[PDB]
Parts: C-alpha cells; sequence; structure tokens
RNA sequence: UUAAGUUAUUAAGGGCGCACGGUGGAUGCCUUGGCACUAGAAGCCGAUGAAGGACGUUACUAACGACGAUAUGCUUUGGGG
C-alpha cells in the first residue's frame, strides 16, 4: 500500500489523512450503535494513517538533510 | 404330678477378625523451574531526558507480556515460502 503513497503530492496526503480520520470516526459511532458488522476496517484504516504519517516525517527528514 | 439339683436360649450396646466403602493427600514415576560451575564476548545508562513506574492501546477483556495518541504496532534491507 505504500508504494503509491510515495507517489503522491504531500498535500494529498494531508486531505486523505482527515478523509481517513472521518471514517474512523463515523465506524466508531456505528459500532457503539451496534450496527457495523465488519470490524476489521478500523485496524487497516489505523495503519493506512501510521502509513502516511511515515511517508510525511521522512520527506522531512530529507529536506532536514538537504538543508 | 411334687420335691431337690444342673444347665441353657437375649444382645440395648460393646470386643476381635474379615470383606466392602469414604475421607485424606503420603509413596512411586515425571518436569515446565531451580543450584553450583567451565569457556568465550562484554563489562551500563542518563538533560538527544535515564533506572523504575502510572495511564492507555486488540472487534470482543479482566491479568501478564509487547507497544505508545502512527499504540496488541509503522517504513525499509536481507532471509523464508
Amino acid at each position: 500500500k505504500a508504494k503509491e503513497i510515495r507517489d503522491l503530492t504531500t498535500s494529498e496526503i494531508e486531505e486523505q489523512i482527515k478523509s481517513s480520520k472521518e471514517e474512523l470516526f463515523n465506524l466508531r459511532f456505528q459500532l457503539a450503535t451496534g450496527q457495523l458488522e465488519e470490524t476489521a476496517r478500523i485496524r487497516t484504516v489505523r495503519k493506512t494513517i501510521a502509513r502516511l504519517k511515515t511517508v510525511a516525517r521522512e520527506r522531512e527528514i530529507e529536506q532536514s538533510k538537504a538543508n
């Protein structure tokens, strides 16, 4: 999954982060209200967010190594 | 039949033996854990925030381990199938 994230454009990342967060929020809400029935989305969504933050941090590290 | 004499039978419960049960966790067998040592590396951290902890993190969850708001884990190189 991390292949295309290297290809993304450093702000598509930022928008995808908050979109994924909204997804996670709605999933937790419709889990608290007992109609979800597909509980494995939450884990992969969290890991997607982790992927995004990792690639952003190493982008910053590359920028600082350049500077 | 009358006298005189002898001598039983009962087990309320108990004793000994035998048989059959229960309780209890010794004995034997075993090892997941320990004791003493040999050889060879190393001898230990910390303001770039330590040793130790507290709170949290799994879809469901108490304890212990792992982890830290990127949370029952993330990226990458190399093995494996």
